[PDB]
């Protein structure tokens, strides 16, 4: 019933995330250089940078807020990409399948927690 304990739970599995190789086109911004067209596709870009600076900074409330965003890297892959077998958006699905199968016992855990307290 730890109300704050969702908090290290999420570095640690961002941590897991850094370390995998199907992460590495998603760790900082896309480079505009590279895709010049990305901003006439996709309104709001997000990476796991991004994600976990704003964790550090004391800037989500919890790990709901932390899952929006972190879904949010996956559905810009489907967006952008021209192909459903190309190989960025191949390493995203199973970088999905790996974060989906880790944060559910977060939340759960968080969501229990605040029931308690309430
Ligand atoms: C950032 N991102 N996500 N999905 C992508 C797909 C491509 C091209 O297959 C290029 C960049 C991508």
């Amino acid at each position: 019933y730890d109300i704050q304990a969702w908090k290290k739970q999420c570095e640690e599995l961002l941590n897991l995330i850094f370390q995998c190789e199907d992460s590495e086109p998603f760790r900082q911004p896309v480079d505009l250089l590279e895709y010049p067209d990305y901003r006439d596709i996709i309104d709001t870009p997000m990476d796991f940078a991004t994600v976990r600076e704003t964790l550090e900074a004391g800037n989500y409330e919890s790990p709901m807020e932390l899952c929006k965003d972190v879904r949010l890297i996956f559905s810009n892959s489907k967006a952008y990409t021209p192909s459903k077998r190309s190989r960025i958006y191949s390493m995203s699905l199973r970088l999905s399948a790996f974060f989906e199968e880790h944060i559910s016992s977060v939340l759960s855990d968080y969501k229990s927690a605040l029931r308690f307290h309430k």
